[PDB]
């Protein structure tokens, strides 16, 4: 198992777009490593999500993992979801502001989100999945995307 | 072995400077799969080297790998070396000139001056301090790769 560091704000890595996961990882040792190292890393920092490019990893694979933690102690519970190259394919018109704060911006602010969000993704293992998230779990997904897009909860704020 | 996408010129994350690989990471199963899919990724394009950039990965890890293939026919065959936060502590004043080309550069070669001899120190996949000299062909892989770790492309080099 390995911890892996953690980009910070101002580093050029997490303003990039990052690039899409290729057929040939799919079902690869290689991906199932890399969600590893991603999912070990959230959890040694209470992170209750992560972006690849956070650990310096171009590449659009995200984990969303609401659990109350020290970070967020009242967060909901959830089984941990892996996505490979998620899209957002339906953002609510009703928003919610929540509290948000990122790895990569040790710093908290208060964001305002859609309250649903419909996001298209692969599992690692490749099947392509449809589903809909509300509430604390759709800020995290929205929060993510923003990452693999080069952008950080800080200029969603005014 | 999984063959990973290759960035090319115009993508932002070969202008980067990577990051050091971390102590925690040496000797991970995570270092040796990503290693073990440059590689292959390498192989399968026919290059003689690869730095992580060049498949979106923003980290000092580089594969030096000079060997004869359709893209290179007369490259002289040396073991591949994998560097981990490889640093050229030396420079010769003696230069040679040599068409590169690039995984990242299609349809493009040109004439690259670089140092004859450069001496390097680095780490292996398990983190033991190696220090190597290379010579000719090999050491202008190992400066094209330092070069993408540091976010140049061997066309800001020409003239
Ligand atoms: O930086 C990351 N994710 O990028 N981790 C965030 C995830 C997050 C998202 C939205 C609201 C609250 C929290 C964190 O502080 O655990
Ligand atoms: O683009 C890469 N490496 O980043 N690979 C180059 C390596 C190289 C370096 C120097 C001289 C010739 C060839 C290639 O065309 O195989
Ligand atoms: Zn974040
Ligand atoms: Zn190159």
């Amino acid at each position: 198992s390995v911890v892996l560091p953690v980009a910070k704000r101002g580093e050029d890595i997490l303003k990039l777009i990052a690039a899409p996961v290729s057929a040939n990882e799919l079902n690869s040792n290689w991906l199932y490593q890399l969600a590893d190292a991603m999912h070990a890393t959230m959890l040694e920092r209470n992170g209750v999500g992560i972006a690849a490019p956070q650990v310096y990893i171009s590449k659009r694979v995200i984990i969303v993992a609401s659990r109350p933690n020290p970070r967020y102690p009242d967060a909901p519970e959830m089984n941990a979801v892996v996505m490979v190259n998620p899209e957002i394919l339906e953002f609510s018109s009703e928003m919610c502001l929540g509290e948000e704060g990122c790895l990569s911006v040790p710093e908290r602010g208060q964001v305002e989100r859609a309250e649903m969000v419909k996001v298209k993704y692969l599992t690692l293992q490749g099947e392509m999945v449809e589903t809909v998230f509300q509430g604390f779990p759709a800020r995290i997904v929205q929060h993510e995307v923003d990452h693999l897009n080069g952008i950080l909860f800080v200029e969603r704020i005014s």
